[PDB]
C-alpha cells in the first residue's frame, strides 16, 4: 500500500517569502457571478501529492440571504468543507465533510482522517472520520466546549495525534492530547506541567521524537502555552514560552513582564491562535512564528524565528523576521503547515484574514500562505482587496 | 479485476450521531448566484471507495422559472441524477443518467447498475442501465404504477437484488423481486406470505444468507411489511413488524392495535417510506429504524433500535434511541444506506427534509445523514436553515 | 496499448425505448443562474468505457447577449465543443476542441480523434485533430461550402471513415470518404453509383466488412442516399433506398414515387440529416430509422425498423416502431450511436430538438436519446419542458 | 517514473491553420450567469499528455467591481493561474498558483515548474514551484523590476532554461538564463554579444544542442534580439535579428534601417512580446515568426517564416504567410508553444487579443491560436467577437 508517512529534514532556505493569496471575496460582489462560502477558520493540510485548503462554512454564500448569525461560532449548520489548494471554495467546488463547529484534519501517508466537533456546548462531540467512513468518536470531558486545533493534526508511522480541550473560556480549560490510528483513537494522553488553560494548538514534528505545539491561553497569559510531546512515551508535557516576545494578542509591551519564566502576567485576558512551523536541519532547529503587529487587535502579522534553545526557559527576544500583513490589514488565526517536495518538507504559515463588518453584515475570510524560499529577506506582504460594501 | 462485494460486519459502535448535511436551498435565493436543482426521494448508496448522492430532479433549479408541477410525482421530464456525497447537487455537479420518476441504484464491486421507471401509469417499465450502457427491462404486470424503492439495491457477489411493486395505492400492490447480474435481470422472485402491499421497501443485508427489507403498506397498516430474502434458494416471504411501535406514518398510537401480529388495525391509509439498516456483529444483529416524530404529519424523526428477536414475530416496543429531527422540522422518506471502511461497513440513516410551500412554490428537499458512531446516547438534532421566502 | 475498437453483435433486445433527456435550456432563465451553450448539431459518439455529447456552439450563453446570429450556421465564431453525456453543456462543463461550422468524432479504441471545417464558403477546410494534436486537413475539392457529417465517424481496427462532401446545396454535392488512422488521412474514397447529391451521411457497422450511410439529398430526392462502403477493399457505392416509406423532409406521401427505384419523385428540393442505427445479431440484421411525424416540417418523430433484405432494392414500407417525439414538439436532425456494454454493442438514436423563435431571439437545441432496450413495444415519448420566453 | 522529455522533430506540415479561440468574454456579460478572470499576458505549454493555458489574473472578474486599475501591470492581488486548454478560465476552473505579476511555466516529462516574479519593483523576486511545492528564488540584480519571459520555459533531460531579464525599460536590461532542475537553479548563464536589452523572450529548441529566443529590446531597437543557447556548454550569445522585415511594434517601414545587421535605426522605443516557434524536419529548420499588421498600433497579427539561414546574418524579407488577425481586431502579445503528438510534435503560435477599453472599464484579453496542420495557404482569421459595453 503507500507507506506511512514521517517528518524529513526540511527543505533548503533561509526567509520565508509570499507565495499565494485565496481571496473568494474579491468574487463576492453583489453585481457578479459567483458563490464563495462564508468561512473561518481555515487551515491547511498536505498529504504526499496534494493540499486541502479546510474551513469551517456557516453554510452560506456571499451574495446571499443568510448573514445573520455569521459572526457567531457555534450552531447547528456549520459543517467543515475543504477545496484542493489553489482552488477558489465556493458552493460548487467545496466538499461538505461533516457537521462541525471546530475541526482538524491530517493525511498520513495513505487516507485523509478529518475531525469535527458539534453538538451542544455542554456535551459536545469530536467525531472522526477516515476516508468516506465515520470511524470513532470522544466525548466532552469538562461539559463545556470541547473544541479542537482548527489546524492540522500530524501523523508519524500511522499514527495521528490530536490537541483537545474542555472548560471555560475565561477559566480552566485542562487540553489532552488523543492518540488516532485508521480514524480510530487508540490512546488518550493527560500532560503534566503547567497545565490550567491550553486551547487551539498549533502542533509540528521538531524531529521523529517530538511533537511541539504553541497554544492559546485565553484566561490567565500572553506567554504561549508550548506543549512537548514524546512519541515514543506517549507522554505530552506543558510550560509557558519564556520569550520576552510575548506571541498572544491581546498582550503587553515585549520584555514587561517581570519574574521567573512561568509568571503570568498583565494582558492575559483573550487570545488568538497563532502560527508555528519547524524548519528542520540536520544540526539545528528553526521555529517560526507569526504574530499580530498590534498588541491588543487583529490587525497586521509579523513574522519571527529562533534556532535552537529551550522555549520553555530562554527569555531571548524572537529574531523579527518581516511583516506578512500591514498593520492596515486583518491578521486573524495563524497556522502552520508543511507541503511535501519529493525529498524534503517545505515549512509555510497561512493567516487567516477576517472580512469583519460587524455582526450586521456577512462575516468571511481570506487566507494569505507565506513559505519558506530562497535566502536573503521577506520582500512583500499582503492585501485582500476587498471593499465589503460590493 | 476487482473482487465482488459482500456484506461484511458492521464496525464498532452503539449510538448514531449527526454525520452530515446536504442542505442544496440555502444557496437558492433569488439574490445568489448558484442553481441546486428541484428534487425529492434522495437515497444513498456507497460502493468500495465511494459514495454517490441520488435523486429524482424535476429537471428544474431554484432560483428559475419551472416550479409549477413540482410537487406533482411523475412526468415526463423527472431524471435519476447523482452527485459524489459530499457536493452540492447543482445543475452543473450532477449527472443525469436516465429519465425515471421513480428509482435505486447499487454498486456490485465493480460497477454500479442505475435503475428508473417511467412510461404511462398504466403501463411503466423498469429500465436498468450498468455504467453507460442500458442493458434490460421488465414491464407492468399490474398495470398502475409499477414503481420501486427509492433507495438502494443491494448487492452480493454480483447478484443485486431489487423490490419492484405495481398495483393500487389504494388496494393491492403484489411486490416481486428481481435479482439481477451485470445490467440483465436472470430472476423474478415471487414473496410469499402477507402480500396484499407491499411498497418502498429499504432493504440491507443481515447476513450473507438474508436480505431484510422494512416497507410501506399504503392500504391496510400502520404496522410496516417486513420481508426476509433467502439469497440462496431466492424465496422470499413477507409479513408485517409486529413492535407495537409502528414504524408508518399515518399510525394510531403505539399499543393500540390489538389482536395478533397480523392485525392491520386502524390508519392503516397512507404511509412513509422508512428508515431501515442493519448492525452486523459476530454474534448478533441490530436492526435500526426511523419514524416521524408526528403520528399524522411528516415532521420530525426519530431513532429506534431493537437487537435480536425475530421482527415478525416480537410485539415488544422498540428501544427509542434519539431525535434526529424535530417537530418543527420536515421529515419525510428516510432510509438505509451503508459506507465500506477499510475492513468493516458502516450503518447510516438518511432523511429527506422536504421544504413543502404547498403547490403555488418550488417543492424540493434536503438530505441529513446520522452513522453508527462511538458509544453513548445521540446528541444533535438537524435543521435545514432554508428560508423558503428568499 | 489498449487495442484497437470493433463492432461487436449487438445486445440483445427488440424495441427502442426512452433513455435520457440533455435540455440544457430549462436552466437558461433569465431570472436563474446557469448558463447553457447556444449549440446545433449535437451527436453522441462513445468510447470502450464513456460518451461523449458533442455540438457546434456559437460561442454564446443563455442568459446572455449575443443571440444575434445564432440562427445561422457558418461563422467566425463557431466551435465544436464536448461535455461528458449526461452532463449539462454550460460554459463551465464544456471543452471547446477546434474552431469549426461542421463536424465529426469518434473513439478508435486507443483515442479521440476530432474533425471540424471552417474557413470561408468557398475554401473551406477539413481539419483533423488527434487527442491534443493537430496532425492533418483536406481543401475543398468543389469550392462550394466543404462540410462533414455532423454525427460519430467509425473506427475499426486503427482505421477510421468519415464521409466529407462539397458542391452545391440546390445542385451537385458529390461526396468522398477519407480513411484517418491516428490523425491522418491515408486514403480517399471516391463512391460510385448514384453519387449526385449526397451530404450529412449517419454511418454505422453493418458488419467488420461494410459501413453503411443513410444520408441526406438536399436537391433532387426525398428518398435517402444509401452508402453501403466495402472496408476490405476501400471502396464505395451509393443507390437511393427503394423503400416506399421515404425519410426525408420536406417528402410526398409514402408510395407516391412511381417508376423505379432509383426515380427521384417529387419534392425532393431541401431535406434534414435521418437517424440511422444497426442492430447486429448472429443471423439477421436489423436497420433502425427515425423521420419526422410531419412530411413538410421538423415536428415530432418515429421510429421505423427492417430486418435484413436490400435497401437498394427493397421498396416494402419499414414496420412503424414508435412515436419518439409528438407532433406538437421539434424533431430537427436525429443520428445514430453505439453504447459499448462489457461483451456487446447497445445501438441508439438521438433526436435534435431545435427551440426555434426564429431570428429575433436565441436558437439552440435539446438532445433525446431512445436506446434499444428489453422487449415488447415503444413506451413514451419526450417533450423539451422548454418555454422560451423565459 | 515517466522519461524526461527531450524535443523531438515535428509533425509533417507546411502552413498553418486556425486552430482555437479561447474568448472567455464572450460569457461576461451583465445579464449573463459567468465569471471569466480579468487576465493579460497568457501563455501555452504542453506536456506529454495535456496543455494548461496560463494568464496573469487582476484577481476579478466580469461582471464585478474591480475593473479599477486591471490595466495596470504590477500590483499584490496578481497571480498567475492556469486552466487545461480548452476550458474557459472563470474563477471556478482556474487554479490559483501564486502570486506573481510576471510568470512562466513548463513541464519536464516528470511534473510542472511554475516560476512568477513579485515583490516591489525596486527589488522583485523570482519564486519557483516544482508541483504543489515552493523551491527556490532568485534575487534582483538591477533593482528596476526583475521579470520573465510570460511564455513557456525550455525542458531537455529534466533541465529547463528560463530568460530572466533586470533593468530599466528605457536603457539597459541585460538578461540572464536560469537552468532549473526539479525547481532549484542549478545554473546562471550570462549571455555575450549585443546584450544592453533583452526582454519577453520567446524560446524553443532549435535542436537538442541549441535554444533560440525571439526577444524585445524596448529601449533602442526595432529589430528583435535573438539569443542562442548552446545546451550542452551553457551558454549563450544575442545579437540582433538582421532581416528587413522588422518584428517589433513600433517598427519602421521594412528595409528601412541601412547599415550592417547590427545597427539599431528608427523607432526602437516600445515594443511587444512576438511569437517564434521552431518547424525541426531532419533536415531543415523552419522559422515561424508573428508580428502585428500595423506598424505602430497593437492591432492585426500575420504570420512570417524563413527556412535555414543564419538569423543573425539574413537581411532577406522573411515569406508572408497569412493574416490571423485583422487589423481590425487586436492584436498584442503573442508566443509559441508544442502540443505533443503520438511520435512528433506540433508548432503553434498563441495570440493574446486585448479588450482595451481605456482605464475607465474593465481590460482583459481572448487568446487565439494557429497551428502547422497540412498544406496549402493559411484560409482564415480570427475575431474575439465581444462588445465591450455589454
Ligand atoms: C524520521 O524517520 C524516518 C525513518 O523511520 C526517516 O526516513 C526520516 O528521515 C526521519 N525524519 C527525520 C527528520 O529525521
Ligand atoms: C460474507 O462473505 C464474505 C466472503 O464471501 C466474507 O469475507 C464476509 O465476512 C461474510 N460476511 C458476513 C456478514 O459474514
Ligand atoms: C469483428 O472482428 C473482430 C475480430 O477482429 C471480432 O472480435 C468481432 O466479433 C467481429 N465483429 C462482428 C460483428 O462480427
Ligand atoms: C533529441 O534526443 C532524444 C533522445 O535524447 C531523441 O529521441 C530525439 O529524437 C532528439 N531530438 C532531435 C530534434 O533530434
Ligand atoms: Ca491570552
Ligand atoms: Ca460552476
Ligand atoms: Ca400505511
Ligand atoms: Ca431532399
Ligand atoms: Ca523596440
Amino acid at each position: 500500500e503507500p507507506e506511512w508517512t514521517y517528518p524529513r529534514l526540511s527543505c533548503q532556505g533561509s526567509t520565508f517569502q509570499k507565495a499565494l493569496l485565496i481571496s473568494p471575496h474579491r468574487f463576492g460582489e453583489a453585481r457578479g457571478n459567483s458563490a464563495p462560502l462564508i468561512i473561518r477558520e481555515p487551515f491547511i493540510a498536505c498529504g504526499p501529492k496534494e493540499c486541502k485548503h479546510f474551513a469551517l462554512t456557516h453554510y452560506a454564500a456571499q451574495p446571499g440571504g443568510y448573514y445573520n448569525g455569521t459572526r457567531e461560532d457555534r450552531n447547528k449548520l456549520r459543517h467543515l468543507i475543504s477545496v484542493k489548494l489553489g482552488k477558489i471554495p465556493t458552493v460548487e467546488n467545496s466538499i461538505f465533510h461533516m457537521a462541525a463547529w471546530s475541526g482538524s484534519a491530517c493525511h498520513d501517508g495513505r487516507e485523509w482522517t478529518y475531525i469535527g466537533v458539534d453538538g451542544p456546548d455542554s456535551n459536545a462531540l469530536i467525531k472522526i472520520k477516515y476516508g468516506e467512513a465515520y470511524t470513532d468518536t470522544y466525548h466532552s470531558y469538562a461539559n463545556n466546549i470541547l473544541r479542537t486545533q482548527e489546524s492540522a493534526c500530524n501523523c508519524i508511522g500511522g499514527d495521528c495525534y490530536l490537541m483537545i480541550t474542555d472548560g471555560s473560556a475565561s477559566g480552566i480549560s485542562k487540553c489532552r492530547f488523543l492518540k488516532i490510528r485508521e480514524g480510530r483513537i487508540i490512546k488518550e494522553i493527560f500532560p503534566t506541567g503547567r497545565v490550567e488553560h491550553t486551547e487551539e494548538c498549533t502542533c509540528g514534528f521538531a524531529s521523529n521524537k517530538t511533537i511541539e505545539c504553541a497554544c492559546r491561553d485565553n484566561s490567565y497569559t500572553a506567554k504561549r502555552p508550548f506543549v512537548k510531546l514524546n512519541v515514543e512515551t506517549d507522554t505530552a508535557e506543558i510550560r509557558l514560552m519564556c520569550t520576552e516576545t510575548y506571541l498572544d494578542t491581546p498582550r503587553p509591551d515585549d520584555g514587561s513582564i517581570t519574574g521567573p519564566c512561568e509568571s503570568n502576567g498583565d494582558k492575559g485576558r483573550g487570545g488568538i491562535k497563532g502560527g508555528f512551523v519547524h524548519q528542520r536541519m540536520a544540526s539545528k532547529i528553526g521555529r517560526w512564528y507569526s504574530r499580530t503587529m498590534s498588541k491588543t487587535e487583529r490587525m497586521g502579522m509579523e513574522l519571527y524565528v529562533r534556532y535552537d534553545g529551550d522555549p520553555w526557559t530562554d527569555s531571548d527576544a524572537l529574531a523579527h523576521s518581516g511583516v506578512m500583513v500591514s498593520m492596515k490589514e486583518p491578521g486573524w488565526y495563524s497556522f502552520g503547515f508543511e507541503i511535501k517536495d519529493k525529498k524534503c518538507d517545505v515549512p509555510c504559515i497561512g493567516i487567516e484574514m477576517v472580512h469583519d463588518g460587524g455582526k450586521k453584515t456577512w462575516h468571511s475570510a481570506a487566507t494569505a500562505i507565506y513559505c519558506l524560499m530562497g535566502s536573503g529577506q521577506l520582500l512583500w506582504d499582503t492585501v485582500t482587496g476587498v471593499d465589503m460594501a460590493l
